[PDB]
């Protein structure tokens, strides 16, 4: 998991054609609140080709990674979603803080130098993981390098919260079961910048000049609750 680039085959359309309408786009490609983009390619596969996308690796070169998966919307089931996904889909949204809060744990991993990373399961999310307050503790812990907290670097994942925000008040796309990743290298500096705030997986990304989607997202209601979290979680680490 450390190289330059992630080439994620295209197992649907929708991821594909989601980063192919906004490759020309400076909102979505110049404010850096997605991975770059390198293009579509074909490699071998079985008889014939296989259809892939090439984007950054966003831990690229990083020597002890914290990562952190945030699965945005207030449900993570579209139009598309097969039925017999459908009752476990409702249940998770409605007893994690997915109906509540349009955000939720979905995963985390921590380096602490403890000679194995330590693994937060994403099941967390219904059980330990199922209120705002349980939530803004595992994003603190997020920021926990395991000797001291992070605060340095909490106004750069509020900026770009802040971007993101910006560009989905346009309500031009609907995503379902997208998500948020926090990273950073826990020895990086400030100037070194290996830390990292990006929207991903638009596998189920609906482009609605092109097609209509009935159900809402609540993709907005959750990122700004999400600021609002951090914005609490600034305001916390200021006793530090
Ligand atoms: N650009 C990236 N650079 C580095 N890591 C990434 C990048 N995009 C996603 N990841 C990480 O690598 C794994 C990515 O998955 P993706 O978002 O590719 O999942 P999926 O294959 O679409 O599966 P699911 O829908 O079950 O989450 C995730 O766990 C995420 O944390
Ligand atoms: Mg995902
Ligand atoms: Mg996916």
């Amino acid at each position: 998991p450390d190289g330059q680039y992630l080439l994620k085959p295209c197992l649907s359309h929708r991821e594909r054609d989601f980063y192919l309408h906004i490759k020309d786009d400076k909102e979505w490609t110049g404010t850096g609140i997605i991975p770059k983009f390198y293009g579509v390619e074909l490699h071998e596969f079985g008889f014939g080709e296989l259809e892939f996308i090439r984007v950054e690796n966003l831990m690229y070169k990083y020597k002890r990674p914290f990562v952190l998966d945030l699965k945005i919307g207030t449900q993570t089931w579209d139009p598309e979603t097969a039925s017999s996904k459908m009752k476990k889909r409702l249940v998770v949204d409605s007893t994690s803080t997915t109906t509540s809060l349009g955000v939720r744990f979905s995963g985390m991993e921590r380096n602490i130098g403890e000679e194995k990373p330590i693994l937060y399961s994403r099941y967390l999310c219904t059980h330990e993981v199922n209120t705002r307050d349980s939530l803004k503790e595992y994003i603190k812990l997020f920021f926990n390098d395991g000797k001291k907290y992070r605060k340095e670097l909490v106004p750069y994942f509020i900026s770009q919260l802040d971007k993101m925000i910006e560009v989905m008040k346009k309500r031009e796309y609907k995503m379902f079961s997208s998500s948020v990743l926090f990273v950073y290298d826990s020895t990086t500096t400030l100037e070194d910048k290996k830390y990292n705030c990006k929207m991903i997986d638009f596998a189920h990304n609906w482009i609605l000049s092109e097609e209509e989607c009935t159900v809402e997202d609540g993709f907005l209601f959750g990122l700004n609750n999400l600021k609002s979290i951090l914005e609490d979680i600034e305001n916390e680490f200021k006793s530090l």
